[PDB]
């Protein structure tokens, strides 16, 4: 069914149904992100911004807030359906600027080329490996020449350090440097109510795809971008940095 | 062209003017035996490089066919094989092929794949072993996979808590499970990135396609000192 984590696997045995395991996707109860459209826009327009996964608009619509011309890509057509939705409650200069697409940012295709690219965190790491590739690929052939290719990154703890080396003493017939960086975790959450009364008590689990900052921009190299700059912000205005800004260009 | 770690470059100029970097097999072949049993009918070895275990289980007098991709790699074999004893070269049988995709016709007892084989394979590419060594388990048989398991891999995630209101005050807590990280290596007086995934992330995967992963061993690969790595058992339900 649901993710069972160690620490629902506890609370579920103390509680004795009353509670109940949930991925954080189901039912039910269960998005504000300025500061990320800020760090974006910080790091920038010339012409329109072509957002990728633009979801139902977290980023967008602060973009159009901006005064910005914006296609958001999207996959779901439900999602679709409600970033449409939102977009016709807002002014038609707000909703005049804003082109949904259908698509798959793996294997896109738009008759238009774009001086910025933008894709969240979010949004990239619902690609594995090969996907990714064919993102990078789809993105260089809709970048108008000198445009950018910006992307936020969540930081882990094991992706923010700097990771420890271990030199050795090994003759041959030197000194030997390790180090093992980090390229992909899984994040896995747990939320449940502070009190265990409550009644249900619902216990919501969730694991996703976390790549690391440092692994995402190999893989951009890799695939004939260059990364001019790499900025860590924290997500929420302030407190731990726990996100990094990428920017990518054609050489 | 090779790979300019920040360690290399702190060295590069910090030397000035005077490239890529491109074991006993003993106590790992003993773990895969450990796990293993009997053993009825003939084993075989996905990716053998050139018999670091292929010449360990032939001495537990086994019988392997010892797959292999490499025309040059298995030039070697081929040649220690004939400095072998006859006993010795008459049980192993060489093949060239693609750990990732290969078809043999025949069925096997067990199968068996090296840390530093699997490694070798990205996702797809390991998606395709599991189905090729599907294909070629007989009903029962065995398929056993060590895996080196770095302290990132083995450390028991840190957990963080923190309060949050609606109005309803909820708690919420956040693990990260290590899945892959890249081995970095400079050789020194010579550079190398490689994968290094988790036993975990691997375990996953095996299940996420078919098996039932019925054992997971730590052992020490030098067969003395910390568990550095892991033998998984794998079954086809
Ligand atoms: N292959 C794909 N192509 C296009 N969109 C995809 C996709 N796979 C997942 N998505 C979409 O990517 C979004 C990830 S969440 C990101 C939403 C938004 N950018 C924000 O910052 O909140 C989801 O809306 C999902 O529908
Ligand atoms: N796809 C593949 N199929 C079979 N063997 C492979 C392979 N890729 C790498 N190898 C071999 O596995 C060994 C890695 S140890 C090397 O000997 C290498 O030649």
């Amino acid at each position: 069914g649901p993710v069972r984590t160690p620490h629902a696997d506890v609370l579920l045995a103390s509680v004795g149904e009353r509670g109940v395991l949930c991925d954080f996707y189901d039912e039910g109860a269960a998005a504000d992100g300025t500061s990320e459209a800020r760090e974006f826009a910080t790091r920038t327009v010339s012409g329109p911004v072509l957002e990728l996964a633009a979801g139902m608009g977290r980023l967008t619509f602060p973009f159009l807030d901006l005064g910005w011309e914006v296609t958001a890509l999207e996959l779901s057509t439900s999602v679709l359906a409600a970033f449409r939705k939102r977009l016709a409650e807002a002014p038609a200069d707000v909703r005049d600027r804003c082109t949904l697409v259908q698509g798959d940012m793996s294997a896109f295709a738009l008759d238009k080329r774009f001086g910025t690219v933008v894709i969240s965190s979010g949004s990239i790491n619902e690609l594995d490996e090969a996907d990714r590739r064919g993102l990078y690929a789809s993105v260089r052939e809709h970048l108008e020449p000198g445009g950018k290719f910006l992307l936020s990154l969540a930081m882990s703890e094991a992706a923010e350090s700097e990771p420890l080396e271990r030199k050795q003493e090994l003759p041959g017939r030197y000194v030997l440097h390790v180090r093992h960086l980090p390229a992909e975790e899984i994040q896995e959450i747990t939320i449940h109510p502070a009190d265990e009364t409550t009644d249900p008590f619902v216990v919501c689990t969730h694991r996703r795809r976390l790549l690391a900052p440092d692994q995402v921009v190999r893989e951009l190299v890799r695939s004939g971008f260059d990364v001019i700059a790499q900025t860590p912000f924290a997500s929420g205005g302030a407190g731990r940095k726990d996100m990094v800004l990428v920017e990518a260009v054609m050489p």
